[PDB]
């Protein structure tokens, strides 16, 4: 159970609120590893579970921390949206903020958000560039960096988007998960060069 797997009671309360009885086997299989802080390369698609896989350990790892200490890329506003949503029901209660970052929205309501210091951001990459160009997305603190879907990011034109965001955000004290249906040659490449021997998952 999420116990077993090394999650706080709260967390472990808020989960079941949600109906989360079980964890699911990709969550089994993730979180111990998630939680050692090792690097996770995920070949898992919307259905698993991935999104507690990854976002179930984050909340773990912030709470209690001050300043942006996360960013989670996605390939879409709805993906993003959802995920955000989820990130929020987790970790109910425990002080935990979450930003979301697309486009379709002028940028000035999300450097106010950023502002504060939110401990996870949720982006698209294009939106996300433009906020890491103005320097009103904070790198220094990031310590967890996910990218959920990079396929599908790649299928939107946002391959070189990726790559620059993971350049420019500090690598050593990162913590970096990517989740991907499919792994051709540009994502392979950011694997090689950005992780740090990733843990397969499948
Ligand atoms: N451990 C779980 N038990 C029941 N439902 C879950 C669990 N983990 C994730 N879900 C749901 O599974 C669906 C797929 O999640 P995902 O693969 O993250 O897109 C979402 O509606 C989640 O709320």
């Amino acid at each position: 159970n999420f116990k077993e797997l090394g999650i706080s009671d709260n967390t472990v309360q808020s989960l079941e609120s949600m109906g989360f009885k079980e964890p699911t086997p990709i969550q089994k299989d993730s979180i111990p590893y998630a939680l050692q802080g090792i690097d996770i390369l995920g070949q898992a698609q919307t259905g698993t579970g991935k999104t507690g896989a990854f976002g179930i350990p984050l909340i773990e790892k912030v709470v209690g921390k001050q300043g942006v200490q996360s960013l989670i890329l996605a390939p879409t506003r709805e993906l993003a949206m959802q995920v955000a949503e989820q990130l929020r029901e987790f970790s109910r209660g425990q002080g935990v903020q979450v930003v979301t970052v697309f486009g379709g929205m002028p940028i000035e309501r999300q450097i106010k958000a950023l502002k504060k210091g939110p401990q996870i951001v949720v982006g698209t990459p294009g939106r996300v560039i433009d906020h890491l160009n103005r320097r009103t997305l904070k790198t220094d603190g990031i310590h967890t960096l996910i990218l959920d879907e990079a396929d599908e990011m790649m299928n939107m034109g946002f391959i070189d988007d990726m790559r620059f965001i993971m350049d420019k955000i500090p690598a050593v004290q990162r913590q970096t998960m990517l989740f991907s249906a499919t792994m051709p040659k540009a994502i392979q490449a950011l694997v090689q060069q950005f992780m740090k021997s990733p843990k397969i998952i499948k």
